[PDB]
């Protein structure tokens, strides 16, 4: 079998719907929302409360799902044309929505290394697929602050 699983899960097309899509917070002003996460999203983009290693977005796929790549951007802020972008996080997975688990980069590292600037898109392909219903992005670093637009490549498993 040729898993062909490299294919959006829906943040930029939209078929992962709002409601999917959650975070530990969000920045008090209300410009900065879960929803707003989508890659290359015209609005800003999530940025939560305060800037820390323990907040993260949050996505259910509603589904058993095998997750195979992770897309990232920052934002540039359309109040102030600041930019803010994640350099690097943490990946956790969960099947029941409570019991997280890591998932390292590799042996070596265990976060994977993500934006340099607020808007060229970096791609991870992870080192072997996974399986998982929700996803978490968990900020390690960041330029400026954290802001974040995401989509999560992979398809739906059956059997």
């Amino acid at each position: 079998h040729m898993f062909q699983c490299n294919v959006p899960l829906g943040m930029e097309s939209g078929r992962i719907a709002n409601e999917q899509i959650s975070a530990s917070s969000t920045y008090s002003d209300g410009r900065w929302t879960p929803q707003q996460s989508r890659l290359h999203g015209d609005d800003n983009g999530w940025t939560p409360n305060l800037d820390s290693n323990k907040e993260y977005l949050q996505v259910d796929l509603r589904f058993l799902t095998m997750l195979t790549a992770i897309a990232t951007q920052g934002a540039i802020s359309r109040e102030t044309q600041n930019g803010y972008y994640v350099k690097s996080y943490k990946l956790e997975v969960s099947t029941n929505g409570e019991d997280w688990m890591v998932y390292r980069h590799g042996k070596n590292h265990k976060v994977f290394q993500a934006n340099n600037d607020a808007t060229e898109v970096v791609l991870n392909k992870l080192h072997a697929p996974l399986l998982t219903r929700f996803v978490r992005i968990r900020p390690q670093t960041w330029h400026s602050g954290i802001a974040l637009r995401l989509e999560l490549f992979g398809c739906r498993v059956t059997s």
